[PDB]
């Protein structure tokens, strides 16, 4: 037999395994956080309507505001669907120590935003401070009319819109840089085992 080889093999598959873990788990906690963003998204058109003469817009910065804050709510919270590392399950969370965190912060490429203390340990979260930017310049385009709606002009409008897809891109590019490092994290846990294999 080749025992030795064997207890090597087996040592760093559960290395890279481990490694892998992780990822599948921030991977699927983020892609699922995009997709209710993008339930968001969907509704936008259901919130614009055009002034009278499109000399200037309706938006219904309120049902928006409202979605949005109910998001961010949400993942602001504390669980197996929001917390990235380390990975939760079961009764109460599991928690990491500072270091480890500011470790996954800096391997996930991540804000110190997304560096959340829970009691003896630390957890890290997805990145908030997007929704967040949103949510305060709606509230800067001004109070709404008695409609709740705000009938703003072209010009505001397409201002306030482009910082907002601003704020949209910078989730739209951790999700990519998250799924580039996923990709990477699998795809040497894939080759670790055919040098192992063979």
């Amino acid at each position: 037999m080749a025992e030795i080889w064997d207890m090597v093999s087996q040592n760093i598959s559960a290395i890279g395994d481990s490694y892998l873990g992780v990822y599948e788990n921030v991977v699927a906690v983020y892609t699922d956080f995009y997709q209710a963003f993008s339930d968001i998204l969907s509704k936008m058109g259901g919130w614009l309507l055009p002034g009278k003469d499109g000399n200037t817009v309706k938006l219904d910065v309120t049902s928006l505001k409202n979605d949005l804050n109910s998001l961010v709510n949400k993942y602001n919270q504390i669980n197996s669907n929001t917390v990235l590392f380390p990975a939760q399950s079961g009764s109460g969370v599991k928690v990491a120590t500072e270091a480890e965190a500011r470790q996954w912060l800096s391997e996930l490429n991540l804000p110190n935003s997304c560096l959340k203390s829970y009691g003896s340990g630390y957890v890290v979260t997805v990145d908030l401070t997007p929704l967040q930017k949103m949510v305060q310049d709606i509230d800067g385009l001004g109070a709404p009319g008695k409609d709740s709606k705000l009938e703003m002009d072209n010009a505001k409008y397409q201002a306030w819109q482009s910082g907002f897809k601003a704020q949209e891109e910078n989730m739209k590019t951790t999700l990519q840089t998250l799924t580039q490092k996923y990709s990477n994290a699998n795809s040497l846990y894939d080759n670790l085992v055919k040098v192992l294999s063979s």
